[PDB]
């Protein structure tokens, strides 16, 4: 499939909530939340009101990158778009198309891999917070853009994925020929370099070449920092089949630390050749 | 909006490297005016620049440009003997080319873009000493038909400084809704850092804005840059987000939390910032 | 200049993994001739190689490939037995391909480019050890059509060393005004880098060349990475500059300063390099 | 209380290295409850211990221990052939002695003080990866007249955690007012961490008491430390300040913010905690 | 003169402000707070009524190493010493003389360099009023202990000296044998390394040997982590003569990015040989 | 052996000259600069002058720690104590025994394990000149501290020791029974852990216990920052007998990029047990 051109105002409720160990992570239903938080997904032209409600004792942002808002939603103390303890708030995003400008020149239209987060649990920039867990992606899409057969998301916070323990992964299961959807988000201290094992992509917008003149460098691996994003399409095993497909960050450190994690492919038949765990 | 003319004039400026306050050390066109960073360069390509150079400082110094054409004779290295001796006087020459066929049939690639000049001498054979102290400046060198702006500022993360600045102290830009804002952004010293801008988004090319429909160029709102980095962009100040004091910084968590933040300050046709107190 | 021929053939090489003097590890092609960087592997798009390696050594090895199409089986990882053990051999097989339209109408990336082949067991499951000690080389695949160079020159900027060199030791490269040269640029270990040419600069895409005047890739003589980045480019020697000892050296302060630095040699044609007085 | 009596005992003890839940590894005197921090050795001066250790996993491990008496033999390094490969078995021989006037006039520094022990071998030749997965424990050794605790509790700041616990988890201690509490801090590694307690302060000595009036060791209830550093002191606890949940945390804001905190649970003698309602 | 002994009960004001620029800071009378917050010296022994008042509209709290102080007094959120806004508590301070304990050991004293500083504002550790700048110093000084010409406050609070910009000191001035008490405390998230040119100190309680005995260590640097807090008493010029004698940490950027001071000694005449600001 | 008493006029030519890969050091004679720069060894009571020719293109300066010194050898340029490229000048240092006030407090000597480094090269703080290898140790010996068999320098200096590139040592060799002097000196940006294997000290002045009496912590492991200097002495081998006994910063990642060193400690012969370089 592909994704349709957008324009429709969209609304869906989020809840700030602790979770076990000190966490706090984003939800659509309460007691619901998770660390990343929910994946929100927008075609260029859509609207989204976000009815927000921080259950928590401390005072909770939402801050997002790419979209776009008004300074009465940039979700920091600084303009006073922040939640009290149990307060509500309505947060909103929009998106626009690219086009022509009146001077000529071509306006950048809103797709690509974006994110949200807190902006002042502990900090006037959320660093307690975005360190608890409070972080999330999203997509915004162009008319036309591939649509996945499946969406992951792994974001490097500071030295953990997505906040769990370390050595714990996570793990994604596709088949040979899934269309794989990866959203990588940094954030925190440190710098990374994202890498996947039998796969690559193209350092674009969409990580796929548009077609035989795109210049773009193909990858397996990239540098990233705090609060940067991408994300990319691959086919699941293409011209390298079914088996346990590492990913990981490449700083040496980091990996001996268990920043890794499985793409686990598995042919039709379900079967993964030589996978087992240890 | 303005747009670059094909260049290939001769130009010729004076510049001098001096001793500023509590340690630090500009570049200045005229004598006793040095700031941090230097004074912008733009130029046309196919412009020539002489820059007749005199160091009024007690340590030898050197003027090393990126990006531009220059024999051995203008690196601005101690390895080279083109440094200037206390006192002393030197041109610095810096050519530019348009970009155009090879007669083998390759492309050949203009000096188009985001640059920048430091010290190479003080301190150490790197300039570290220099650069600290705050010996560089922007360059820019403009394609003809390029899109001019209404502003240009300039944005140094230099260790943990903003433009040798005190933590906390900015520096904050003003635009007004609408304005075409040039934002050149340089990093110097030691230490990885990501720029980030709210509110605002720019492609991740030559100019920061995409060429039409078919350029692939990831649009981003967070770039990770490390020491001698350069690169720009132009927006439209307020552009589908309004007024407002949009916060600029540093996205390594810590570099926020210790200053490295400054205020993009769009304001209303009124002159006034709704939500921002100073 | 020439250009690269379509690919496809079957390709075989012999490929062992040798202690060096003091502590460091080498790939060869011969028993004995191992380097450090291990030897450069050049295809084209299509061609198949079939590695045939030996554990010359008292420790596990592995050889893992970056960017290839590979199966599992030559994944290179103890984590599916796809390591080596002392004295023993294996067969690893790298595949590629051109790019092409798939038959869900997307392009599917070609396996062209830049890339490197590296340890994954030495010291730890994912090589830290191994890569320290110098078990790391380059991977070029051309694309039909892509322009040859006059020379290849690989810079694997490894912890605080170029090649496993000690500090301040270059290596140094030569060439004459007017030469194709062509670097590979690799990252491994801890840090993150930032790699500067002086006198030169490139583009920012696949080659390293702009493909005409429709490619907006940042044209740079300046470039973050990190570990297991793998780029390259091309550049003509003294183009439009002159003849001289060009530095490159890292532009992180502390490591410049340290001697992450080396020269690039650029001769006269009578042979001489004006201002290197060694 | 008790006083430590003159040592000089031959003891012997097994130490089983193994694994835990989370990549973690431990040190236990006992199959299936190794522990972190490891066991604590409690010594006089004189006294020698043999211990025979056993690796129980997969990977090589080692015993090096600060302060005590050892041969090159206990060193427990790869690079002295000192280390105990997979499910091997090693003697590890500490020796500790007494202070005295030498022949040449001087004074023989004693073993006596607080020491620990931590693996040299998993993950580096330097142990990097075995500390961080929880192979650390403490050693004391006493002095002849040293006074004895009702209580020993062992703090180790291990890279952000407290003894490998996930965050804003303690631990906690619990005494009643008056006892005799010792405290052993130790501190593993890549950052610094400033120890502090609420309620209680302590001498900057040896054994943590001012030995009598002439003693001019500064009294502190806050010390910096780093990799490797171990001290140890006795206070009584609520001694002058009263019962309460007296904090104890590193007071590097960041650390403390991001839970290294624990509680100091003093109870009145009737059990009772005043205000401390969970 | 010497300190006597201790045992008086003390009372005194503070206030929790609002100053310039988001700080804040203590003060003992209202509208004249200050970045260190004022010295507070005491004998050990005594004791100290500390009446407090909150006068910003987010919540504060006082929180003192060293001394003697009750749970009702640790100034800390959870075990609800803080203060509200316009909200009023005593904190109470006290302080012991060393001596020996009936089961046989020696009881450390009070005396030392301490320091007391918020623990609420912004988090539950005041990460955020540390920051804006609620710290200062107290002396708990033991009979006998030598009493200073003067007093001077240096706190390393993150890249700052003393919340000033930087580049701004502060300096201090002395003439040649003046006897200069130095009180040092750090906080943030740096280390640092506090050094000192023309003097030097003995790495102890009172930053002077004891005697002959003392084996401490003599430095002119020492590093020091956030809570860190010790002092020295310096004859001015001892052995050096005048000069505008820097102070200033020692990490090179740090030194580089401003944290400098300068210790200016006179002659008795007033010179300053070869200041040239 | 045992230091006498001092009092001596001593004189010495210090140079600082560039080196290759962009340093420089200070030497004892014209064309012998190292790094670190020369041991200086005084008496307390000895005066020094240095008289001191700087070689290179650029202004220098030598600052040194904890020994007496007039402004004018504070050796910055805030006073014009540094020495102009080609140029020359004395600088002097003096050392003092420890000794009662008039005022009855207890003056501490000189003694102690310091060091001298540059101010003024790259930064006014001497950013550049340190990095590039002006450091070097003084010790300043008191009347009874018992002589070493030998005095080895470690600096660490950013990520290295002593300049050199990563894991290349340096190692020292040493006889079982022999009395080993390391003078450790901290320079640059980060702080370090210093630990050495299979010995151990006192955290005092001399790095030994003065006798029973003593309270000093007994260590293996010290945090230091830049510009900290501390050393002892330790019996080669002492209880624990000859071999490869590492020393290193413990800081881990600083111990696995090669802050690493040997203490090779042969027997009597002149092997090393254990050691497979
Ligand atoms: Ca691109
Ligand atoms: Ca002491
Ligand atoms: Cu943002
Ligand atoms: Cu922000
Ligand atoms: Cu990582
Ligand atoms: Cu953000
Ligand atoms: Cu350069
Ligand atoms: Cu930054
Ligand atoms: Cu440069
Ligand atoms: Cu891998
Ligand atoms: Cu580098
Ligand atoms: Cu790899
Ligand atoms: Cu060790
Ligand atoms: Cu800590
Ligand atoms: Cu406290
Ligand atoms: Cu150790
Ligand atoms: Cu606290
Ligand atoms: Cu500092
Ligand atoms: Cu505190
Ligand atoms: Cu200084
Ligand atoms: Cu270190
Ligand atoms: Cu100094």
């Amino acid at each position: 499939g592909a994704a349709p051109a957008g324009g429709e105002v969209r609304r869906v409720t989020m809840y700030a909530e602790r979770l076990a160990g000190g966490q706090m992570g984003y939800g659509l239903e309460k007691g619901k939340a998770s660390i990343p938080g929910p994946l929100i997904e927008l075609n260029e032209g859509d609207t989204l009101h976000v009815e927000f409600e921080n259950t928590m004792d401390v005072p909770v942002s939402l801050h997002v990158h790419g979209l776009d808002y008004e300074i009465s939603s940039d979700g920091t103390k600084q303009n006073k778009s922040h939640v009290e303890p149990g307060g509500t708030r309505t947060y909103t995003w929009r998106t626009h198309e690219p086009g022509r400008r009146a001077d000529g020149t071509w306006r950048a239209g809103s797709a690509g891999y974006w994110h949200y987060h807190d902006h002042v649990v502990g900090t006037e920039h959320g660093t307690g917070g975005i360190r608890n867990g409070l972080y999330g992606p999203v997509i915004v899409r162009r008319k036309g853009d591939v649509l996945p057969d499946a969406t992951h998301t792994i974001v490097f916070n500071d030295a953990t994925i997505n906040n769990r323990p370390a050595h714990t992964g996570p793990n994604f299961e596709a088949t040979v020929g899934d269309r794989v959807e990866i959203v990588m988000i940094t954030h925190g201290e440190y710098y990374h370099t994202f890498h996947m094992h039998g796969h690559r992509w193209a350092d674009n917008r969409t990580g796929m070449l548009t077609g035989p003149d795109d210049p773009s460098q193909v990858i397996d691996n990239k540098i990233c920092g705090p609060a940067n994003s991408f994300g990319f399409q691959i086919i699941a095993g293409e011209g390298v089949g079914a088996g346990a497909w590492m990913y990981h960050c490449h700083v040496q450190s980091h990996s001996d630390m268990g920043m890794v994690g499985l793409f686990l492919v598995k042919k039709p038949d379900g079967t993964i050749p030589g996978y087992d765990p240890q």
